[PDB]
């Protein structure tokens, strides 16, 4: 009743100052042969309900005050069934990751039942099988150690996000934090 602007946010776990680019230049690159709208490296652990402007900052507030640092590795590169799982640097169900995902039910708001599939989305197209075929059968020609390949997720941004939004116009980052735990010294 003060605060009446409710929105879907959604909680990005974003890449290394030493991996980004080394992937920026794979999405940039893969986005001209094949195309599309090119966005920012990252791992989706959540996406949120209606909270208002307050009740998002105290939650990510909280987020933040947490998910540990952790870290990846490529299990393989696939391609999904829609604009949005298009291209993706599917990633490997190791602990501390899929961990990562009890994060979107990480205490009270959720989107309660989606079977988290950690990835790192390359391109966003609504493409023809074959050129699918190819989006990644050329992808392997930027990226020969992408395969096996293991990162660190060195922190977190949270983001005004419009699932549906294929423009994604609607997206704009609100907030980012830095985790790099280590614990006792």
């Amino acid at each position: 009743m003060e605060e009446v602007k409710k929105d879907v946010y959604s909680v990005w776990a974003l890449p290394d100052e030493e991996s980004e680019p080394r992937f920026k230049k794979l999405m940039e690159a893969l986005r001209s042969e094949f195309t599309g709208p090119r966005f920012v490296p990252h791992v989706t652990v959540a996406v949120s309900a209606y909270l208002t402007a307050d009740e998002a900052k105290k939650m990510f507030e909280s987020a933040c005050d947490g998910l540990k640092a952790y870290t990846a590795t490529v299990d393989r590169v696939s391609t999904g069934t829609f604009f949005f799982q298009c291209v993706f640097l599917l990633l490997q169900t190791t602990p501390e990751v899929m961990e990562a995902g009890e994060h979107c039910k990480n205490h009270f708001n959720c989107s309660t039942t989606t079977p988290y599939m950690p990835h790192l989305s390359l391109l966003y197209a609504e493409l023809t099988e074959e050129e699918k075929k190819n989006a990644q059968e050329k992808a392997y020609t930027l990226d020969s150690s992408l395969d096996g390949l293991s990162f660190r997720l060195n922190r977190l941004a949270l983001c005004k996000t419009d699932t549906e939004d294929k423009t994604l116009e609607t997206w704009e980052t609100v907030a980012v934090c830095n985790l790099n735990p280590g614990s006792h010294h």
